[PDB]
C-alpha cells in the first residue's frame, strides 16, 4: 500500500461530497473514506476533480482511488475495479413542483434535461432520450445543473435520488422542485450501488478498503456516520 492514498472526488454532490464554507470537503463519502483510511493505517489526500475526470485520473495514476458516489456498472468493471458496495444509488428526475414530467420519452418531448458529464444518468439519457430528440444537456458538475434548473434553462434534471433530495430538494434552492415520477430502473446503465473505484491491478489496496469497510459496518460506525445525513437505510 502507498504511505499516502490519493482519493479523487467531485465535490458537487451533497450530501456525499461537497465543500463547506471554509473549503473543507464534507459529506458521507468523505466520512467513509477517512474512516477506511484510519483503519487501513494509511494517510489520505483528498483531490477534487470534475466527475468525468476521475476515471481518467485513476488510470493515469494521478489518484489511487475514487470515492465519489461511483456506481458499480458492467461498463466500468471492464476498465477499473471496485471495492465492495458503500451504499445504494438510483437515478430519478426532478422538475418544478406540479410538473407532469415522467421519466419516459413521451413525457420528455420538447423538454430540456440536464445530466452530469461522465455519469450513469448521462449514459442512460443520451442513449434513450437524446437520440430520440429530447434536448439532453451534459454538465461539468451537478451544481451547474441545479443552477440552470432554477434559472429556467432546464425543465428537468436526472441524477442520483439521494443527492437530489438531500442536496437540493431539502435545501433553499430546491423548495420549488420535486421528484418527477419514480426512479428509473435499468440494470445495464445504473449498476448496483456505489464503490471505491481502483485500478484493476491494485489488489492489495482493494483488499484493504474491503477489510476496513467490513470492519466499520460490523462495529456500527457505518450506521452512526449515516445518521448525520439520512433518516433511512442508505446502504440498501
Ligand atoms: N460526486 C459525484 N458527482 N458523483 C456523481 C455520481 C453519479 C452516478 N452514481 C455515477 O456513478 O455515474
Ligand atoms: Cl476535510
Ligand atoms: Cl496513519
Ligand atoms: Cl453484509
Amino acid at each position: 500500500l502507498p504511505q499516502t492514498v490519493r482519493i479523487g472526488t467531485d465535490t458537487t454532490y451533497a450530501p456525499f461530497s461537497s465543500k463547506d464554507a471554509k473549503g473543507e470537503f464534507i459529506g458521507f463519502d468523505i466520512d467513509l473514506g477517512n474512516e477506511m483510511c484510519k483503519r487501513m493505517q494509511v494517510k489520505c489526500t483528498w483531490v477534487a476533480s470534475d466527475f468525468d475526470a476521475l476515471i481518467p485520473s485513476l488510470k493515469a495514476k494521478k489518484i489511487d482511488a475514487i470515492i465519489s458516489s461511483l456506481s458499480i456498472t458492467d461498463k466500468r468493471q471492464q476498465e477499473i475495479a471496485f471495492s465492495d458496495k458503500l451504499y445504494a444509488a438510483d437515478s430519478r428526475l426532478i422538475a418544478a413542483k406540479g410538473s407532469p414530467i415522467q421519466p419516459t420519452l413521451e413525457s420528455l418531448k420538447g423538454k430540456h434535461v440536464g445530466v452530469l458529464q461522465g455519469s450513469t444518468a448521462e449514459a442512460y439519457a443520451n442513449d434513450n432520450w437524446r437520440t430520440k430528440g429530447v434536448d439532453v444537456v451534459a454538465y461539468a458538475n451537478q451544481d451547474l445543473i441545479y443552477s440552470d434548473l432554477t434559472a429556467g434553462r432546464l425543465d428537468a434534471a436526472l441524477q442520483d435520488e439521494v443527492a437530489a433530495s438531500e442536496g437540493f430538494l431539502k435545501q433553499p434552492a430546491g423548495k420549488e422542485y420535486a421528484f418527477a415520477g419514480p426512479s428509473v430502473k435499468d440494470k445495464k446503465y445504473f449498476g448496483d450501488g456505489t464503490g471505491v473505484g481502483l485500478r484493476k491491478d491494485d489488489t492489495e489496496l482493494k483488499a484493504a478498503f474491503d477489510k476496513a469497510l467490513t470492519e466499520l459496518r460490523q462495529d456500527g460506525t457505518y450506521d452512526k456516520m449515516a445518521k448525520k445525513y439520512f433518516d433511512f437505510n442508505v446502504y440498501g
